[PDB]
């Protein structure tokens, strides 16, 4: 499928480039992810972006701190509107932090997952007939472990005190987020709960040019940990590495690969602070955060294709194995001290093996 989205051909190398893309054109001849729900646990969403509307579920906002969520109370509430995660001043988030503009990070990630495609508008998405379940866990200066843990529980169909039952449990959770430290205790348990309910959990490896074993959820047991590659097919300058990394997706090399080749391109906004301060746009961003949803969406394509043929969904372990086994080997040597998994997720190869 060669979709008609106006910026697809020039900007979206991560979809269709021969050394650094995920083989999406060929994959889309087989599956577009119809029938699956992917939970995007992130900064929230711009729910009326014209290139996403139609693919979104209402979702929920798990941030329990008014100052972080920018909402009127410390309550968690239905809907996942991103209020904007801008930080006005240096050092507000930690000693040494730098002021910056709103990210609209969750809208970009949701775009990779399910941006409306072949619609004559903007860009394309990977599992573009799936639905995104946006679950807002990150706000000003980030978010809180216990909000992130409960979000995993709910998104995967478990029960959380104080939140109504999830009518749309997700086959796949994407967490383009993390912090330093040991998985485990609260985090590992929430994750184990999602796995026991059949949900595949896909996370970013992190961006510290460091061992993924030192960050969470990158180092948790039972997740698919995703490193980041360049348009070239080689490691990005920032990608974490190490034996916990299972495979990689396109994250964008940054300035060394220029514009657009250094960046992943999707739905977002140019707003500096609040949604109203700007307007719907398409943004280029780089990180393991952009690689992770390519893999999450391939998982969605696979579940969808299985259900369409009347076959059983893969359990989480089988899904991770399939994604690793079918990854395309890197077209550029990876240094043995910085391994980033078996290869770059290959949407078509994963489909072909799952349907054999
Ligand atoms: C996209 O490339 C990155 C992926 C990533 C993976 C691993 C480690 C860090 C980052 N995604 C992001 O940076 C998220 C979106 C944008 C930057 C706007 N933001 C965060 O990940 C966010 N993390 C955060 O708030 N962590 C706190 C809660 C927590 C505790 C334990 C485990 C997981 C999360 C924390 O206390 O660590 C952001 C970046 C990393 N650090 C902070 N504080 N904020
Ligand atoms: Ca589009």
């Amino acid at each position: 499928l060669a979709p008609n989205d106006p910026y697809y051909q020039q900007y979206q190398w991560h979809l269709h480039n021969a050394t650094g893309g995920i083989n999406a054109p060929s994959a889309w001849d087989v599956s577009q992810g119809e029938g699956v729900v992917v939970a995007v646990l992130d900064t929230g969403i711009l729910p009326q972006h014209p290139d996403l509307v139609g693919n979104l579920l209402e979702g929920y906002d798990f941030i329990s701190d008014a100052e972080t969520s920018r909402r009127a109370t410390n309550d968690r509430v239905p809907g996942a509107q991103d209020y904007g995660d801008w930080v006005e001043n240096d050092n507000e988030c930690y000693t040494g932090s730098v002021a910056e503009d709103s990210s609209w990070h969750g809208t970009h990630v949701a775009g990779t997952v399910a941006e409306q495609t072949n619609n004559g508008v903007g860009m394309a998405g990977v599992a573009h007939k799936a639905k995104v379940l946006p679950v807002r866990v990150l706000g000003k200066c980030g978010g809180y472990l216990s909000d992130i843990a409960d979000a995993i529980t709910w998104a995967s169909g478990g029960t959380v005190a104080g939140v109504p039952a999830n009518a749309n449990p997700a086959e796949v959770i994407n967490m383009s987020l993390g912090g330093s430290g040991s998985c485990d205790g609260t985090y590992q348990d929430a994750i184990n709960g999602a796995i026991s309910r059949g949900t595949t959990v896909v996370v970013a490896a992190g961006n510290e040019t460091d061992n993924a074993s030192k960050y969470r959820p990158a180092s948790c047991d039972g997740v698919v940990t995703v490193g980041a590659t360049r348009i070239t097919g080689g490691i990005t300058y920032y990608s974490n590495y190490g034996s916990r990394v299972d495979l990689s997706g396109p994250g964008g090399g940054g300035s060394v690969d220029g514009n657009p080749g250094g960046y992943v391109w999707q739905s977002g906004s140019d707003a500096a602070t609040t949604p109203e301060s700007g307007s719907y746009s398409y943004m280029g961003m780089g990180g393991t955060s952009m690689a992770s949803p390519h893999v999450a969406a391939v998982a969605a394509l696979v579940q969808s294709a299985l259900i369409a043929k009347g076959k059983d969904p893969l359990a989480p372990a089988a899904m991770r194995t399939l994604l690793k086994e079918t990854a395309r080997p890197f077209p550029v040597s990876i240094p043995t001290a910085t391994p980033i998994g078996t290869g770059i997720v290959d949407a078509k190869a994963a489909l072909a093996k799952a349907l054999e």
